[PDB]
């Protein structure tokens, strides 16, 4: 399992152009497409993506695509990022995608506010870094998803997800 994986479930694989929220035009997990209120402006930039005729379909793998260039996106602003970038050059692959997966829900300046629990994940601190995650209002509010979040930085494993 990767990161793709963990996000499938966490939020979501569309493989026709839905709207968000919002009402844009979006696909794979969470791709955005355009914010132009068309259609057709909606599908011609998934063409220009792909690089084929897709008639807004794609396919698992090419979502896949898409769902890594939105991930070195977000990486690339972390790294540029002082209160992250150290914790995230520390953590191993799995514990990355969870750090991924918070940014991916509440931003890269939400993340940013967990002081602490950032500095015990980075002191390698699994334990008290989970206590100290529960005590989040984002814990409260999407406790599904925050529970299989922190037993993912707890544990270093996907045990969260095995079975769904």
């Amino acid at each position: 399992m990767n990161c793709f994986e963990m996000l499938r479930i966490d939020e979501g694989l569309r493989l026709k152009i839905y709207k968000d929220t919002e009402g844009y035009y979006t696909i794979g997990i969470g791709h955005l497409l355009t914010k132009s209120p068309s259609l057709n402006a909606a599908k011609s930039e998934l063409d220009k993506a792909i690089g084929r005729n897709c008639n807004g379909v794609i396919t698992k793998d090419e979502a896949e695509k898409l769902f890594n260039q939105d991930v070195d996106a977000a990486v690339r602003g972390i790294l540029r990022n002082a209160k992250l970038k150290p914790v995230y050059d520390s953590l191993d692959a799995v514990r990355r995608c969870a750090l991924i997966n918070m940014v991916f829900q509440m931003g890269e300046t939400g993340v940013a506010g967990f002081t602490n629990s950032l500095r015990m994940l980075q002191q390698k601190r699994w334990d008290e870094a989970a206590v100290n995650l529960a005590k989040s209002r984002w814990y409260n509010q999407t406790p599904n998803r925050a529970k299989r979040v922190i037993t993912t930085f707890r544990t270093g494993t996907w045990d969260a997800y095995k079975n769904l």
